[PDB]
Parts: structure tokens; sequence; C-alpha cells
């Protein structure tokens, strides 16, 4: 599905630094910062993307299977995952919209009330009856919104996976929160997504339409490149490491899988430059 296997682009060191300083500036000056993440933020942990050079669909085109260097369970959040945890803690991230099913945002300790997982989460099952969600320690075992073989404990209703199939519509609440955050954002930053899937890929444009700024961080071209105020071509982990340095923020260490349901008030953060 969509455009697969396009050549990657790398801003050279001085181009990159200048662009990351510009991004820092946009973050400092924007009250509402919304991040939009795709499969590219998980490749540095061993999970292949879909449309990159060895992406799932690109490889399918060659009659090759995708290569994982991890199970979903033994996957570690990347520096990028952890940077987003910290940005949220200090109040420099309003909301996070993800297209990833890998479960890494949740397991990194990102508060679920500021997270929309538009395409589902491998570790989450949902009661058909009450709609209460269960975050599990291991992948649920089914995809396509199917019965997992477990009953709810809030009820005895049927538990199903939340992995959307091709024809399946997006979770009502997640999309509602994603829309609200994107329309009301001063700044949308996309990370490691080619922005080819609607409505997910068009959400960062709602920010642009409403007068806000748009930053696209990606190794390949994306569908909405022409609409961005800043395009940054580099490994996300590098882009984020440099950004956090400029912002004067530590990237916290991951202590293993942890679920946080609700965000706290912002922690102290350094003062803004002149
Ligand atoms: N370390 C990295 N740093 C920066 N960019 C990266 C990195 N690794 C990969 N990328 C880029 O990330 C992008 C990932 O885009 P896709 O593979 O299309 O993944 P995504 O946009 O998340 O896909 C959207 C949706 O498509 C469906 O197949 C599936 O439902 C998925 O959630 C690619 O353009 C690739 O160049
Ligand atoms: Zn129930």
């Amino acid at each position: 599905k969509g455009k697969c296997g396009l050549p990657e682009i790398f801003d050279p060191p001085e181009e990159l630094e200048r662009k990351v300083w510009e991004l820092a500036r946009l973050v400092w000056q924007s009250s509402s910062v919304v991040f939009h993440t795709g499969a590219g933020i998980s490749t540095a942990s061993g999970i292949p993307d879909f449309r990159g050079p060895h992406g799932v669909w690109t490889m399918e085109e060659r009659g090759l299977a995708p290569k994982f260097d991890t199970t979903f369970e033994s996957a570690r959040p990347t520096q990028t995952h952890m940077a987003l945890v910290q940005l949220e803690r200090v109040g420099l991230l309003r909301f996070l919209v993800s297209q990833n099913v890998d479960g890494l945002h949740v397991r990194s300790g990102f508060p679920r009330d500021k997270l929309a997982e538009l395409h589902g989460n491998m570790f989450v099952e949902e009661c058909a009856k009450c709609k209460t969600q269960y975050v599990r320690d291991t992948v649920v075992g089914t995809m396509g919104l199917k019965a997992t073989g477990r009953l709810c404990t809030v009820c005895r209703g049927e538990l199903r996976d939340t992995i959307l199939d091709w024809e399946d519509s997006l979770p009502d609440r997640d999309l509602a929160l994603a829309d609200e955050a994107s329309r009301n954002a001063d700044l949308s930053i996309t990370l490691g997504t080619s922005l080819q899937i609607r409505p997910s890929g068009n959400l960062p444009l709602a920010t642009k339409r409403r007068g806000g700024r748009l930053v696209i961080v990606n190794l390949q071209p994306t569908k909405h490149d022409r609409h961005a105020d800043l395009r940054i071509h580099g490994y996300v982990d590098e882009v984020m490491t440099r950004l956090m340095k400029h912002l004067g923020l530590e990237i916290p260490a991951w202590d293993g899988p942890r679920v946080l349901e609700r965000a706290l008030p912002p922690l102290p953060r350094p003062p803004t430059p002149k």
C-alpha cells in the first residue's frame, strides 16, 4: 500500500545542526506541541518499518519477509521514545498521536491519557461489552479485532485485540483526542512516518491549516513534504538527542515495561533562550 522503497536523504552535519536549532526554537515558542509518530521511530530497536528500503511492503514487493531483530516483548524503547516521555514530563509535549502497534510508547511509561494509538496496540485487548482496555505484558495473540479467548474481569464480556484490519475504522476516542490536539496545536512534529495513511497522515496538516507550524522528520520523502515549515532528513534518535541537548533536558533511562494511565502536572524545566 502506497509508495515503497524511495531513496533516503541525510542532511549533512551542519545542515542538520542548523535545522535542529530551528526546531528547538519552534518548540520554545509554541505553547501546544503535538507529536505524530510512525514506524520509523522503532527501527533502531529492531522493528522493521513498512515502506523503507527493507520495510514490510518494500520487501513483500521482492518476495522477501520482513526481518525483526527483536520480539515485540523484548523490544526496548529507543532514545526517541524516551525523549518523548521526558518532553511530556516537563510540559513541552501536549499530546502524542501514534500509528504504531508495537506498544513501545505505553511500555516506555508515556501517559496513556495523552496518547492516541490510531491503529491499535499489540499488547492491548478491549471488552466488547464494557469497552475497558487491558494492557498486557505480552502480545495479545490476535489481530483484526478478534476474540482473544479471554473474558473481562470488571462483566465476563468477550475480550478482543485492538489491531485494526485493512477495512476497520479507527477507534472513536483516540481519533477524537488526536483531532482535538492537532487542530488546536501551535506546532505539529512528525517523526518516522511517511504520512501516506488517512486520516492519520493528514492530522499534522490540520495544525498547518489552523495557522500552526509543521515539522517533518523523516529519512525518505513524505506525502506532505511541501506543507512543512522545516523538513529534517536524519535518524530520529540523532535528531532527538540533539534537540534534547539544546533544550537542556536529560533523556531518562528505561527501567523495563511500565504503564502510566494519567499524566502529572509539568516537572521543572530550564528557562527559554533569548
Ligand atoms: N531511524 C529513523 N529515523 C528517521 N526516519 C526513519 C527511521 N527509520 C525509518 N524512517 C522513515 O520512517 C518512515 C516510516 O514510514 P512507513 O514505513 O510508511 O510507516 P508509517 O508511516 O508508520 O505507516 C503508517 C501505517 O501504514 C500501515 O501499513 C500501518 O498501519 C502503519 O501504522 C519511512 O519513510 C522511513 O524512511
Ligand atoms: Zn467488560
